[PDB]
């Protein structure tokens, strides 16, 4: 995978530099907050492996994602997911800023086909009971992400 589809923003100059894949692909993460959310709003928590592995209990059973890099487009990764209810469907992810240890921004869009139809910014925390954290007020104010909607997690 060279290059993301069209209609998923590119993010120039906004994805921090030196992301150790590892460390954010250990370990449980919990979607607390995004900048659009459907009612009623769940508690989704990732589970990550090994050769980037993303798992979600989703709206229709649990998700399994494998993702690969995309070389056109630094810090974005294709994820090939399965879904227990037998969804098959393409998601492209980007951790925008992350500290490993208590949070990260990951970017996301869809894929109908050749494009994509819809995108989120997505806010991981270790911790359910988690908040916007300080450590992102810069890069949220830089993106305008300044009223992230509390989901169901606590």
């Amino acid at each position: 995978v060279t290059s993301i589809p069209t209609g998923c923003n590119a993010l120039s100059g906004k994805i921090m530099s030196g992301f150790d894949a590892n460390r954010f692909f250990t370990g449980d993460w919990y979607l607390t907050h995004s900048r659009d959310s459907e009612v009623p709003v769940r508690c989704e928590k990732y589970q990550t492996g090994s050769n980037l592995q993303l798992n979600f209990n989703g709206k229709n059973g649990d998700v399994k994602c494998s993702g690969s890099t995309v070389s056109g487009n630094q810090g974005f990764y294709s994820f090939q997911c399965t879904t227990t209810s037998g969804g098959s469907f393409t998601s492209y992810m980007a951790v925008v800023e992350t500290d490993y240890a208590n949070y990260a921004l990951l970017y996301r869009c869809g894929l109908y086909g050749s494009t994509t139809p819809k995108d989120n910014f997505l806010l991981f925390n270790r911790q359910s009971s988690g908040e916007i954290p300080a450590g992102l007020s810069t890069k949220l104010n830089q993106l305008e992400l300044t009223s992230l909607n509390k989901l169901g997690c606590s």
